[PDB]
């Protein structure tokens, strides 16, 4: 017999479309069986329902499309810590982060550098809890690219992350992958798919800080990028590209990347291209706002001016893409359980989205971030996956409501209740997996 | 700011080593126990200053298990291949659940004897997750063709992963097992575990219980290697724990200076006296034998099943004999974190012949002996000792099986901090999201 | 609150353009705020100036566009020393050389093989002093190219300098890089950028000595050269090519190299190509003059060297007459006899002393393409790399060969040599306290 | 796991750089630190410094002054290794200098034949007489504590 749950909602926000007043939603097992007004609930569900809930606001589970599953020790302040941190330490930390994500109403995460694949195995076998994780495995970078650890010598970095010299020690399974040339890059992509990656991530321009590589300059050759995209496509993955400057943006687009990150120097030409080819825009404004709040605290005056210049372009680019009708999704660029809700605030207060459009970007649009790997999800619609959250207050009146996890009262993932009144930390019917 | 003072009134207080007290009270000041005795004798200064008070039926020290393995393995391979094949990020995530579950059951200290205890301890100590105090061995040390080897894989794959030659990228020297042959290599083997933060050293000193590949009746490592291993551990104030079944292994481990023995299946009168004389801890791990006894030799050949039963009987005699002879004993299960550790207390009583009170002594007061000089003053409800304290609904002295229901453990303190109790969230009192 | 310096000059040589008599220059912080005649100094600077100087001759800081930061031990006489010398020994030596360079009025160096990137970190953090260093990192060579150490076996050389087999021991950070094939050469370029290289250097023909490889034959395939140039261009670097014979010269040009070194067999066809495409000519005549002054070689090998020396002279003179853009380079260690190259520009090339100075100042930043700031000229808005002289070099170009004649040296507006100024520059502190 | 080890990096990276096994290109055996375990390895460790022209040999004979990773109170190296180290230095007319804090380290270094001690933080009456008796130099390095 099927497990039926009825949820009555004062306000129901479907994800893409006008909200409904005095609505109801039916869950049958893993899927959403009915959505519409309370009066029109099909009678068969009224007869069979195992339980009913009554909440002020109901909506789809939230996505963040730019996470990194690092779980780093707090010893080194740069990417050295990705290398130096033992992955067992990382996985333990990510377990807390995944718990915290789900308690905040985030039911799907796109991991773009780290151990998402490996940690997903502990979610999927029931040992821990968390969002659906769609991981890139390692971010792919060139030597001297944004993925390289410039402070370490090169042999140490490529010994750890290169695709030559197979060896013991979990070779080809770190947060970063360095490959140079068409030959190496084929293996780079395949090594992530091997881990179970459901997306591919490349560094296609320099890092936002201008110290080693330059954000204005492209990374990888067009030849390498095209192969990377072809390799991903053959297994039904799309590629996501880290891009700031227009050189990087255009090279990534030409190659066939279907998701761009940051996109700091996107202009009219870029917005039209992205619309034309169905390329997703993930701004990660949180990352810029963090360093803006620092005020150039330890930085040299000219480097701080450079960061502000980039911050202004990034704002124009984001606002322009929103005005131009480019398809947008929300991503924070943080660890699991990080301040992802802020990105919704920035979508409204910086981007100029309505609260309703901001929610569309974190729900209905978000599965586009993994292309053909997405199930029917991110919307409260019949036949879609039952990833549903309930709120105490109406986020359309204050988008900051998501920044208080107590305001998220109920969390369903695949029809299963992971947070709610009377529900323990590890979800309904949780048992000790080691007993 | 103030010292944090907590007063706990207990209908029955079980100190760990000594007669229980009725209508007692315990005072916590910050991380240590400030007072223990009868309710009437609480020093007045604490009555004035206390931040909070609790009232529980039964109070006792936090429980130790002295034989855990922090593996966190994927379920794919059924032998030790999974230790090698499982990515440690998968392992750590699993061990995080297990550590939570341990603490909810009243286990405030664990001795990890093969695995990622050191690496997972960093996530406990920085507040990211919660768990027991973890005293880890890092990797178990084994010889080539020892109980730590993965016989089903070819040798170059195993020693490439776990050997102490050929340094390389990929977290070299930081797995669940370490293979070393010869005095030179075993020095590095010990040092590599200390490097990770190991607070104990574990060696395979005889074959595995199953007897498919190596033989439990035969000793492992040379006496020369064992002595060096013990010297290396001693120089950094660690003791060595030895996996031993047959008497050859037991005697070699004893001669070398090992201070804790595991399983000890063929211990006899001679062994019990030696262990008493030299202050060597006996950790029986009866749970491991009971598991395969409950199977009835289902997947096994008739002669191999008979051999397992013979070993099971010796192990029982050895355990009972050691208890009768007054050898110092501690409890260990040989399971993953959050495993069925409470059963070992049942077996201490129902198999070993301990009183429920002696069984509790073995899981509390005696247990820090399992890590030698690395132990703080803990495992007892005594003034000056660490405030690892648990509260129960029911009296375990009347039914030792009470520990098998985690709901019966109502309050858990670790270093004076409340990790379980009425109104306390899953990650302990005053828990914050560490990622904000 | 800006730091303002006024310098009055009896003669001011801007670098590109007619010199001015009785001029003045204003420095504000790191840049040049004003250049023109003494009478026209904007009054705001007269009010605010922290100090004033009065010198006979003022000009931009000098560039040398062909240096090698080797710092080799004196033990081996060939490239074995690059391999055998411990880099700590090298860096110590280069520190002296960088000091000496700055005392001679050389405020920018282009390093084309060695540890320029690594030594630049000690200049930029204030620990030592020296010119602005624009380094190539390692010179890129093919196996059996001019960068190979033929006297050592091949496994030793490629173990040290190859781009396969990452390992401990500062892999990918030596004075030479050996790469074969399009795949390897991509990494070769990236490995230099990783170190902070602001230019890329390739061996595109054999060495001037004809013993192992031949100067008349090209090196690397056109396929590899094109990729090398593309890889450099993507990070806004240009490629400099070591070239002697015409085969090498033409291959380097075709690929997109923007600077050529030696250029010994350049003819009419080459000069027009270099003009058309904006390719810089760095002759390094000093290198030829050294071996000419020697006359141990076999008779036929000495004739071959003389033949090459004559072609090199014709090529240089022809390029000057044809109006190819030229810059000066010596091919020596830091603190080496770089000033001699100016002498050879005049006495061998046929440049006027003014044109020779243009080649060592105004034209020289072209040697690093888009990595150059506005520098090499005494002009408003340009970087304050300025030197002062006791005597007029337009009357005797050999004046630069006496470092005592260089009385004041400014780099980024900071005084590193001048009356009352200590060895480590103005306001120098012991960095280790 | 001694005071010369870089605990924050994984062990393969450190011993790849500073160990005395696996000779390779890249100025092997010529860094600021040398990691060696066992009598066999320590012989080469000493010889590798002499090779560079070393006019003294330095050992870590106890933990670092900070008590984070290793412990200053505990000795480092075995007496067996220390004795060989001293014999190897002596054969080329070098003495050994020992980094020592705790008395365990101080005594082991003295017993082995070290002729210079550094820091010497837990030196007491017994130590002072020993150092006088055997002609062992005391280098306090008080600046580091200050």
């Amino acid at each position: 017999e099927a497990k039926v749950t009825i949820i009555y909602a004062g306000l129901l926000i479907p994800g893409d479309g006008e909200p409904l007043r005095n609505a109801a939603l039916v869950i049958s097992d893993k899927i959403i069986a009915f959505v519409g007004s309370e009066a029109d609930i099909p009678k068969k569900y009224l007869r069979s329902t195992q339980s009913t809930h009554r909440v002020p606001v109901l909506m789809p589970g939230l996505w963040d499309c730019h996470m990194h599953f690092g779980g780093d020790d707090d010893y080194y302040n740069d990417y050295t810590s990705g290398l130096a941190t033992h992955p067992a330490s990382s996985g333990a930390r990510l377990a807390r982060g995944c718990w915290e994500a789900l308690q905040n109403g985030y039911t799907s995460y796109r991991d773009l550098a780290g151990y998402g694949c490996e940690v997903a195995k502990a979610i999927n076998d029931g040992t821990i809890v968390g969002p659906n994780v769609y991981s890139s495995g390692a971010a792919l970078s060139q030597t001297a690219g944004h993925g390289d650890i410039f402070a370490l010598p090169a042999g140490e970095v490529l010994g750890s992350y290169g695709v030559m010299n197979p060896r013991p020690g979990y070779w080809g399974a770190g947060p970063l992958c360095i490959a140079d040339g068409v030959e190496e890059v084929r293996r780079a992509v395949r090594l992530q798919i091997r881990r179970g990656a459901k997306v591919i991530k490349v560094m296609a321009s320099g890092g936002v800080m201008s110290r080693d590589d330059n954000p204005n300059f492209a990374q990888f050759s067009p030849e390498e990028l095209k192969v990377i995209v072809e390799e991903a496509a053959r297994q039904n993955r799309i590629v996501s590209a880290h891009v700031h400057g227009k050189a990087g943006i255009m090279a990534a687009i030409k190659a066939g990347c279907k998701s761009l990150e940051h996109v700091s120097y996107a202009d009219e030409e870029v917005w039209e291209l992205m619309k034309e080819k169905g390329i997703l825009y993930v701004a990660t404004r949180s990352v810029i706002e963090i360093f803006l709040a620092s005020n150039g605290e330890g930085l040299v005056k000219e480097s701080w001016a450079k960061l502000q210049a980039l911050a202004d372009s990034h704002l124009k680019a984001y606002q322009g893409a929103i005005k131009a009708g480019v398809t947008i999704a929300l991503g924070t660029d943080t660890a699991p359980g990080g301040p992802t809700a802020l990105e919704l605030q920035f979508a409204v207060e910086r981007g100029g989205m309505t609260p309703l459009e901001a929610i569309k970007a974190a729900t209905a649009n978000a599965p586009l971030s993994v292309g053909p790997q997405a199930p029917l999800t991110g919307q409260l619609r019949e036949g879609y996956e039952a990833d549903v959250i309930a709120l105490e207050e109406n986020p359309l009146e204050d988008i900051k409501v998501f920044q208080e996890p107590k305001a998220v009262t109920h969390v369903w993932k695949g029809g299963k209740l992971f947070k709610g009144p009377g529900i323990g930390p590890w979800g309904e019917d949780a048992r000790n997996p080691f007993l």
